[PDB]
DNA sequence: CCGACAGCGCATCAGC
DNA sequence: GCTGATGCGC
DNA sequence: GTCGG
């Protein structure tokens, strides 16, 4: 952190501006992409050709980078720090269901600040109230002790519903993280295959788990969930997904991640001679066509489909 | 030079 | 009202 | 913004 941390900020910070104000999504990509893998660098950047050797990070970066350890800044930030549209349409983002569009409608309507909001709650819709409600809450990390907590009573609540679910608690939260942002659950029933979240939903509000709903449909769900007191815990994000049972445990795989282990386990499966998406593992044609889903009743049965030794999610960092 | 870069599920908006 | 586009989260 | 066809 404290080798290229003054770097990685700025890449940070420019990565925002470019997805909250200049609603380019793919440089705001380009940044992270350059963020992560300077922070990953083991050595203390000397120069933009330095970094300039690292994947992902090019000639304007380079040149950032250069003016940035010569003099400790960047005038284009300098700037936009200082400009006061750009700064009040970058904050207004940090809002749950505040997205660069609405930010920008937001501020050229005159509300710039959190304040600004709450008089005007009338021009915003369900999921925008409730991320502004809990505004503070969302940006708190959940250390894993209070995961564990919330975990039991996902799972004790689900199988009070019904004994046939399976629920698993994805996210870097499987991967052993010490802490994390949200709460993403998998759910699924033998029942359905290629009114189930209803059930699930109503049960964690009767015990007063979920407290909101920001979003709901039949395998779809995103809300607010709180754990119980005896000092109040913080409001989290819950989201839970509803999974067919025959791409389950491909569902699992996905979204427990990481993005870079998925992105290099899709690229073993080709050389194998298979195709891996969130939902199925297909076999693919001597013309390169996929064929049909392959039968998966374990998330260790893809492993052996591409011939891969069984990786560990705590070992799923890369 | 120039397109890809993940894209799906849900709530809301725009047009008919 | 329906249908498609847009916005947003992840 | 970077990478690769
Ligand atoms: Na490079
Ligand atoms: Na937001």
């Amino acid at each position: 952190e404290t080798l290229n941390g003054g770097i990685t900020d700025m890449l940070t910070e420019l990565a925002n501006f470019e997805k909250n104000v200049s609603q380019a999504i793919h440089k705001y990509n380009a940044y992270r992409k350059a963020a992560s893998v300077i922070a990953k660098y083991p050595h203390k950047i000397k120069s933009g050709a330095e970094a300039k050797k690292l994947p992902g990070v090019g000639t304007k970066i380079a040149e950032k980078i250069d003016e940035f350890l010569a003099t400790g800044k960047l005038r284009k930030l300098e700037k936009i720090r200082q400009d006061d549209t750009s700064s009040s349409i970058n904050f207004l983002t940090r809002v749950s269901g505040i997205g660069p569009s609405a930010a920008r409608k937001f501020v050229d309507e005159g509300i710039k600040t959190l304040e600004d909001l709450r008089k005007n709650e009338d021009k915003l819709n369900h999921h925008q109230r409730i991320g502004l409600k809990y505004f503070g809450d969302f940006e708190k990390r959940i250390p894993r002790e209070e995961m564990l907590q919330m975990q039991d009573i996902v799972l004790n609540e689900v199988k009070k519903v019904d004994s046939e679910y399976i629920a698993t608690v994805c996210g870097s939260f499987r991967r052993g993280a010490e802490s994390s942002g949200d709460m993403d659950v998998l759910l699924t029933h033998p029942s359905f295959t290629s009114k189930l979240l209803h059930q699930v939903v109503e049960q964690l509000q009767k015990v007063h788990f979920i407290t909101d709903t920001l979003l709901k449909g039949e395998t779809k769900f995103m809300g607010v969930c709180q754990l119980p007191s005896k000092k109040e815990y913080p409001h989290r994000r819950i989201d839970i997904r509803l999974i067919p049972k025959d791409q389950y445990y491909c569902g699992v795989l996905y979204f427990t991640g990481s993005d870079i282990f998925n992105k290099n386990m899709r690229a073993h499966a080709l050389e194998k001679g298979f195709t891996i998406n969130e939902y199925t593992i297909r076999p693919l044609g001597v013309t390169g066509v996929a064929g049909e889903p392959l039968p998966v009743d374990s998330e260790k049965d893809i492993f052996d489909y591409i011939q891969w030794k069984y990786r560990e999610p705590k070992d799923r960092s890369e």
